[PDB]
DNA sequence: ATGCATTTTTATTTTT
């Protein structure tokens, strides 16, 4: 009977739920790329300035 | 990050 509260909460909060998941995946993208760089760039001149 | 092009130093061949 109080279902309007559930729809109101969905309207209000899901903006931040999407923003959080985007932020988490963005951080994970950088972490994984920083690993993958050294995973393949190993012809032996590595300073790692790319990964910095 | 990986590589190529130019400059410099060197040991050897040759001329004087």
């Amino acid at each position: 009977d109080a279902l309007l509260n559930q729809f109101h909460d969905m309207k209000t909060n899901i903006d931040d739920d999407v923003d959080d998941i985007l932020q988490e995946n963005a951080k994970e993208y950088v972490v994984r790329a920083k690993l993958k760089a050294r995973e393949v760039m190993n012809k032996g001149y590595w300073t790692g300035n790319l990964s910095r």
